[PDB]
């Protein structure tokens, strides 16, 4: 419709500012005390019946040998994962496809790099204990660091896995990231090879238990091996983990129709129509929505999604970030933040006088009739206003 596709335009623009304002990548820092790196990241797991389970990761990497290593400046890795099932497999199993790419240093090789120039066989061995429920996982596949590509099949060798597969993905080889030519001096992971590194994590599942991991990642001959011990404590008997309430698969399906909604939202930011979004342009939309960021914040927000590191959001970089932002569910707190962009008085209801103060402050002419058509489209209980539960309907597939 002509008032339906005025929701998507305004809604996508807000979800996009949401994405630009959060921290979704794997942030790496030098740790000179340990001759190593530290990392941290927020992972999302879709809850089958709706909502999201967050898993907050802290990470530490330590060389096994005394060789010199590369200690990087601050960057991040960007990871895209697809989970699938092997149709001829009786055993509890996971087929995993990962792409891993290093970015985050805008445009201004160790001996280990050389072991990754081609396709490297991969072996993974995990022993686990969560709340006393013990399990082992075996995996095999191969990695191509040229393209940051990993393929792996994993078996549960103990029978039924006591936790959902998706919760083990982060634990079950960042030495296969594609690093740009300008960032090769920052690849610690390959630098440690072949003697290897210790990778330790702690993973906090919000409102539930935590995992502790210790892994040896090294060459055993010509194979890259990941040997992992995992311990989980304090999990709820009927939480999302132990009660197996998380989506396995997470559809990867952007319709032609959705891409086109992304473009219309994109064009709100790209006011000069040159196919990219500058700090100036991002700033302009955000001031117009109340917020008032610095040049420094805008550079950081753009850096979160700047694949090519040119200091702008290219249309493709935008399509990518919006794709991700539809694959994984937002938190209540994130949707709340979205709502408050419309809900200026904080009373918990979007008036028709609130929707306009957004729309005519975002450079849109519209009669006090098409406004009322917007409200009507979203308003189920009929009060002529938009409450939180109503908003949450507008902001979904
Ligand atoms: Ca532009
Ligand atoms: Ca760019
Ligand atoms: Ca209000
Ligand atoms: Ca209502
Ligand atoms: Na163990």
């Amino acid at each position: 419709d002509s008032s339906r596709r005025k929701w998507n335009k305004t809604g996508h623009a807000v979800r996009a500012i949401g994405r630009l304002s959060s921290l979704e990548n794997v942030y790496i820092k030098a740790d000179k005390q340990k001759n190593g790196i530290k990392a941290n990241f927020k992972h999302r797991h879709n809850i089958e019946d709706g909502g999201v389970q967050l898993a907050y990761h802290y990470q530490q990497n330590t060389p096994i040998g005394d060789g010199p290593v590369l200690l990087p400046d601050n960057h991040y890795l960007s990871i895209q994962s697809k989970l699938s099932k092997d149709p001829n497999e009786k055993r509890d199993h996971m087929v995993l496809l990962e792409f891993v790419t290093a970015a985050g240093i805008t445009l201004g090789v160790s001996k280990g790099e050389e072991l990754f120039t081609g396709v490297v066989p991969i072996l993974v061995e995990l022993d686990g204990d969560v709340n006393g429920h013990k399990f082992s996982v075996s995996g095999e596949g191969e990695g191509d660091a040229t393209y940051g590509k990993l393929t792996l099949k994993f078996i549960c060798t103990t029978g039924k896995l006591p936790v959902p597969w998706p919760t083990l993905v982060t634990t079950l080889v960042l030495c296969f990231s594609r690093y740009p030519d300008h960032m090769k001096q920052h690849d610690f992971f390959k630098s440690a090879m072949p003697e290897g590194y210790i990778q330790e994590r702690t993973i906090f599942f919000k409102d539930d238990g935590n995992y502790k991991t210790r892994a040896e990642v090294k060459f055993e001959g010509d194979t890259l091996v990941n040997r992992i011990e995992l311990k989980g404590i304090d999990f709820k008997e009927d939480g999302n983990i132990l009660g197996h309430k998380l989506e396995y698969n997470t559809r990867d399906q952007l319709t032609e129709e959705q891409i086109a909604e992304f473009k219309e939202a994109f064009s709100l930011f790209d006011k000069d129509g040159d196919g990219t979004i500058t700090t100036k342009e991002l700033g302009t939309v955000m001031r117009s929505l109340g917020q008032n960021p610095t040049e420094a914040e805008l550079q950081d927000m753009i850096n979160e999604v700047d694949a090519d590191g040119d200091g702008t959001i290219d249309f493709p970089e935008f399509l990518t970030m919006m794709a991700r932002k539809m694959k994984y569910t937002d938190s209540e707190e994130e949707i709340r933040e979205a709502f408050r962009v419309f809900d200026k008085d904080g009373n918990g209801y979007i008036s028709a006088a609130e929707l306009r103060h957004v729309m005519t402050n975002l450079g849109e002419k519209l009669t006090d009739e098409e406004v009322d058509e917007m409200i009507r489209e979203a308003d189920i209980d009929g009060d002529g206003q938009v409450n939180y539960e109503e908003f949450v309907q507008m902001m979904t597939a």
